């Protein structure tokens, strides 16, 4: 058959909850009829196809007093509206407050609704939203989650748990057979904020050998917060790295790309670790928590450091940019887990999960 699937989520920059959503309605738009609503005006950072319909919500004040107040009132009403006019079969809402709007808009709506976490369950800290996230979650229908400690957590209070993988798009484009032309490049891809520990990055390379620093060009992708800081870090530690602000081909860095690494404290199941894999890219990460040993088994797919250790970061580094044939041996076994990833398979899961959540 078919099914009308709409996915809520809130914005659609260059994140990875937001790289799975548009890689999963990409590979479902073709055989059902998938529409996104998103709270945040603008267009999605990532290639959609034209068979998905996006709707953005209202634009609301948010300056003074009574609109704060009154924008959240109006921001409720109009994603009920939405849910309605949309007519699906299924909804599937994305990332921790975005899952309890969901709850209570659709409470009266005689649509089942699956809600999907995409961090650990322990990157929520604020008392006051854990707590609501215990209350409403057991009113969903479904819940997908990203790693089995996550799912042992929310399994003692919502009754369907899920675990399914992150999708890599890479996995249709990029053949499996491809050779590399590997460039002296280092990336760190991901967000400037406090937990991905971009800071990590920087005091790593400032430890490397004269000879690679010399050699070698080392980049930042992605923006946040901390990004102004990481700019003045740069000089006060006398480095030479490149900041490329928010990149569309990420294709054409992973193609040129040698090492990358991941320095985050808490992580699900990072997305960057698995572009990787496409690309002979070895990936260097922290020991951030839980993930970890399922995406590298050490010294066989990739190279773990503790968190927060820049030397220990700097120690992997020079071992990998003076040993290609390690790196190489350290990559082609990586290849090996591209089929746990794979497009087809996954949105075939979700498919089951639609299913059998509409027994209603
Ligand atoms: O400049 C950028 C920065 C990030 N990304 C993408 O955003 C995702 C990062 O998701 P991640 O797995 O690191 O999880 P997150 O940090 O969003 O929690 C990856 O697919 C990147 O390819 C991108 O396309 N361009
Ligand atoms: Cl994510
Ligand atoms: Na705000
Ligand atoms: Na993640």
């Amino acid at each position: 058959m078919m099914m009308k699937i709409s996915f809520i989520i809130a914005t659609l920059n260059s994140g990875g909850a937001e790289r799975v959503l548009v890689t999963l309605a990409n590979a479902l738009c073709k055989e059902h009829e998938v529409s996104i609503i998103k709270f945040h005006t603008g267009e999605s950072f990532y290639k959609l196809e034209n068979e998905v319909k996006v709707t953005s919500l209202e634009q609301f004040r948010f300056d003074t007093l009574y609109h704060k107040i009154a924008s959240r009132f109006k921001k409720f009403f109009a994603l009920r509206k939405a849910l309605k006019e949309s007519k699906a079969d299924v909804f599937i809402s994305f990332l921790d407050t975005t899952n309890i709007a969901c709850i209570l808009a659709n409470i009266g709506l005689k649509t089942p609704l699956i809600i999907s976490e995409h961090s650990n369950e322990a990157y929520l800290k604020p008392k006051t939203w854990r707590f609501l996230r215990r209350v409403s979650y057991p009113f969903c229908d479904a819940l997908s989650v990203l790693g089995s400690s996550d799912k042992v957590y929310y399994e003692r209070f919502v009754k369907r748990v899920k675990l399914l993988l992150n999708p890599c798009h890479f996995s249709d484009e990029i053949p499996f057979d491809s050779s590399f032309e590997k460039e002296n490049l280092v990336l760190f891809i991901g967000r400037l904020d406090h937990n991905k520990n971009p800071v990590m990055f920087l005091k790593a390379i400032a430890h490397l050998d004269k000879n690679l620093q010399e050699n070698y060009k080392f980049v930042i992708a992605g923006d946040g917060e901390l990004r102004q800081e990481l700019e003045y870090k740069v000089k006060s530690l006398g480095i030479k790295v490149d900041f490329l602000g928010r990149v569309e081909n990420v294709k054409a860095l992973y193609e040129k790309a040698k090492v990358l690494c991941l320095c985050s404290f808490v992580e699900g199941l990072p997305t960057v670790l698995i572009e990787s894999l496409y690309f002979e890219v070895c990936r260097i990460s922290s020991s951030y928590y839980n993930g970890a040993k399922d995406l590298i088994k050490d010294n066989h797919d990739g190279l773990l450091v503790g968190c927060d250790d820049e030397i220990a970061l700097a120690k992997k580094l020079e071992l990998v940019l003076n040993d290609e044939n390690f790196r190489k041996e350290l990559v082609n076994n990586a290849k090996q887990r591209c089929k746990d990833f794979e497009i087809s398979n996954i949105k075939e899961e979700w498919l089951k999960l639609i299913v059998e959540v509409k027994n209603a």
